[PDB]
């Protein structure tokens, strides 16, 4: 993991990429959606390197930080090329006042769709996009270990080291397409900047999904696919 | 604007930086300390390069959402060098259990501490941190143009005092990325932050009252 080149980091993150599920009222057809994805997060997370490498429960607790996150910015990603749409899925594509519907919804919505404005007009590129999703993956839930042992103290730093790698892989994406050196760091930064605003549209979007909440508790599901047996 | 240096910038930054403010129930005080910070918040704001460029309009909008994530930085930055504790003011140094003495802080108390444990182990310097906090007022509410070229100057600046430092290239936009990232648990404190404070929020904007600031 932490041996591999920029270009082999890039090539194991397109490979690690989900499926793009389909939608089988509209806040039902949401929710299956979504649930559905985990499962191949989980999966996708798993072939993120490093991931692996780490506890069963710190992979929990990254993941459990992370998941609203993470399914938000594939939202964003998938929606770039559909303005003022969001593409909940290839048979699901939502406008602003169909997400007036749901009460408290447009105000995400809004959210979204300017922050897929954003990736359009900076032309985000797919390398780029898996990069972000992995960082989203690795950072997100790295300052709320509450946990001060040394194995933690080692997983924090593995995790640091993996997410260095990862902007590495950034910088040369950008190098590789022409950029001047001011301009990659210009690039990187804005980048980076998108998730505090990814971070922001979570943090209001758990709280819509709690205004509509019975359930299983989060933990215990991630823990019981990513704690997989080795019997293939 | 744009026309600064680096060592510029970074000049007007640290000339810039707002006074630590003194308490003379909690809550009470704690809430009457913000509500002082918020003015000197306002001046530092006014002298951060490229602020006074924007529309009154913008300059209040960057502000009211900004400000919860200013104070939070602040604090934990004046909070490096008391492991176990946050330094709201010098008069005013609490520990975690103190923070659990008011329902829903300690969560967020816990989250205070860990940044000013990453801070301490990054060995963060102060000119890093008056351009992470400008980052921070001009990147909290963008979600135009001028903001950004603002924004990339803060970038090269930053950059400029890592190069000036001697770190390689590839330590360059390593730490530069570490310090970003940090900005997003900022953030999330903030959100926190705020559902914490309001669990209720005033008929009367917030936005008035800095209008009035910037007075
Ligand atoms: C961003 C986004 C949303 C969404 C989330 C919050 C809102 O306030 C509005 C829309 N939705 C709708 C939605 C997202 C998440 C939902 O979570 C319900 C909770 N549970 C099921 C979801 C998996 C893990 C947590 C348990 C329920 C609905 C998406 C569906 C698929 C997808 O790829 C992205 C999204
Ligand atoms: C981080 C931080 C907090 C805080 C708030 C909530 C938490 O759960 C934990 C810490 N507090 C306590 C606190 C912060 C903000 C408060 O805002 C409520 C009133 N606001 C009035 C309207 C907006 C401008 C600021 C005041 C009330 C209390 C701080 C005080 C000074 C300071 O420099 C930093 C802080």
């Amino acid at each position: 993991a932490l041996s591999l080149t920029a270009d082999q980091m890039v090539s194991a993150l397109l490979d690690a990429e989900p499926p793009i599920l389909y939608s089988e009222s509209m806040m039902g057809l949401l929710t299956n959606l979504a649930d559905r994805e985990l499962v191949h997060m989980i999966n996708w997370a798993k072939r993120v390197p490093g991931f692996v490498d780490l506890t069963l429960h710190d992979q929990v607790h990254l993941l459990e930080s992370a998941w609203l996150e993470i399914l938000m910015i594939g939202l964003v990603w998938r929606s770039m090329e559909h303005p003022g749409k969001l593409l909940f899925a290839p048979n699901l594509l939502l406008d602003r006042n169909q997400g007036k519907s749901v009460e408290g919804m447009v105000e995400i919505f809004d959210m979204l769709l300017a922050t897929s404005s954003r990736f359009r007009m900076m032309n985000l590129q797919g390398e780029e996009f898996v990069c972000l999703k992995s960082i989203i993956l690795l950072n997100s839930g790295v300052y709320t270990f509450l946990s001060s042992t040394l194995k933690s103290l080692e997983e924090k730093d593995h995790i640091h080291r993996v997410l260095d790698k990862i902007t590495d892989t950034l910088i040369h994406l950008m190098a590789k397409a022409g950029l001047t050196l001011q301009q990659q760091h210009q690039r990187l930064a804005q980048l980076l900047l998108i998730l505090s605003h990814i971070r922001h549209m979570s943090n209001k979007g758990m709280e819509h999904l709690y205004s509509m909440k019975n359930v299983v508790p989060l933990s215990d599901l991630l823990l019981e696919m990513l704690d997989a047996h080795r019997l293939h």
